[PDB]
């Protein structure tokens, strides 16, 4: 039964883009339908947030954290300094100013962005060490996302999310295959990739390092400067983020909240090969992934890197085994779940049949019920007690 009205908040990950984006073509729901408004339509409040796609998850925390309560991004002094970009970015109202006066949410990430709310997280309620003594030694003003204290977040939920990263990216011609599936999810909206359109169709909002399309620039060309500006050599990256390494980093200052729950949901697509004991895309997997990465995924081994058969079975883009939450450099622990959704903790909900892009409707599957999948998990975190009580 219903035990909190907190609302839900949906986070893509290294591909999506804000309702009015893409024609109308939703990420969250893609070639089935609108899961926002499914759930809206079914007393479950729900809003999404659009974050800079390919940037890393400390530049989309912010992002997020000022949609939300509203102001004006502040990456912080410190990094910003770090990294070579901007400190300030967009500005934004705010979705849920009500979170500024004690309001909780969920939040529903895919991909990346349960990385990136595990960091949002972890920066509203412990702030940023580094960032506070920066500002105390050079005088410079403070983001409150930076001082720690903000308990607003009830709970996260994961879905394909590479907690441990994705061996994705140790393909040697990840950098072209990385960018050709940004055209893909663009094909599924009906986007050509070849073509200077004036509108701005797919904004990568990347504000801080000064990059935009320009005029009579096609995505095909857009690309080709994105693969040699920071946002693809830098560190403060999705590219980064996403590898194993930079994950393992994150995970190592990127902790699990006591005071929120989390749900971790897996997702493949694959079959075992009895002789090889590599994984192969199953049918119905989205064609480019199949072609492309799931190959890779299901039979890429890396010895020294500590990538052993465990990480063969993947949704065609992640491995699934990085997913039931963060383990290489982390502290947090994964409970599987049992009937009982306990706090502080992930609580592994196990392993879907669905592909990456077909958990989220951007790929059709039609023997998968997305809308009871959204909806069945919209019930749960509803049911989550903001306070549990001690029993036997
Ligand atoms: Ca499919
Ligand atoms: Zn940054």
């Amino acid at each position: 039964s219903r035990a909190n009205d907190a609302p839900i908040v949906l986070l893509h990950g290294f591909t999506g883009w804000g309702r009015e984006e893409m024609f109308g073509f939703k990420y969250w729901g893609g070639v089935r339908g609108d899961i926002e408004q499914w759930l809206n339509d079914n007393g479950y409040r729900t809003y999404t947030l659009a974050v800079g796609p390919l940037s890393s998850n400390w530049d989309r925390a912010c992002e997020a954290y000022a949609q939300l309560v509203g102001g004006t991004v502040d990456y912080g002094a410190a990094h910003a300094a770090k990294h070579g970009h901007a400190r300030f970015g967009r500005t934004y109202p705010g979705l849920l100013p009500e979170l500024k006066r004690g309001g909780r949410i969920h939040i529903i990430a895919h991909s990346q962005g349960g990385q990136t709310a595990r960091m949002l997280v972890s920066l509203l309620e412990n702030g940023s060490q580094e960032e506070r003594e920066y500002a105390k030694a050079h005088n410079v003003s403070l983001s409150p996302l930076f001082e720690g204290g903000h308990h607003f977040v009830l709970s996260v939920t994961t879905i394909a999310t590479p907690h441990d990263g994705t061996t994705l990216v140790n393909m040697v011609d990840f950098t072209d295959r990385f960018f050709d599936l940004q055209k893909f999810v663009l094909k599924a909206a009906a986007v050509a990739s070849n073509v200077p359109y004036t509108s701005q169709v797919y904004d990568f909002k990347l504000d801080q390092w000064g990059l935009r399309r320009q005029p009579g620039e096609s995505f095909d060309q857009y690309f080709e400067r994105l693969k040699r500006s920071p946002v693809w050599t830098s560190t403060d990256t999705a590219r980064y983020d996403l590898s194993v390494p930079g994950a393992e980093k994150l995970n190592q200052w990127v902790k699990a909240s006591p005071n929120t729950y989390y749900l971790s949901f897996a997702t493949e697509r694959t079959y075992r090969g009895a002789l090889t004991g590599n994984y192969y895309p199953e049918l119905g997997m989205n064609a480019f992934s199949a072609v492309v990465c799931a190959p890779f995924l299901g039979s890429y081994r890396n010895a020294t890197l500590g990538i052993d058969d465990r990480w063969l079975e993947n949704d065609g883009i992640v491995n699934a085994f990085s997913m039931n939450g963060p383990k290489r450099g982390s502290t947090d622990r994964i409970v599987p779940y049992d009937g009982t959704i306990k706090k502080g903790v992930w609580n592994d909900m196990g392993t879907y049949n669905v592909d990456h892009f077909e958990v989220i409707g951007v790929d059709p599957n039609p023997l998968f019920d997305i809308r009871a999948f959204y909806l069945r998990l919209a019930e749960q975190l509803a049911s989550l007690q903001p306070h549990h009580h001690h029993h036997h």
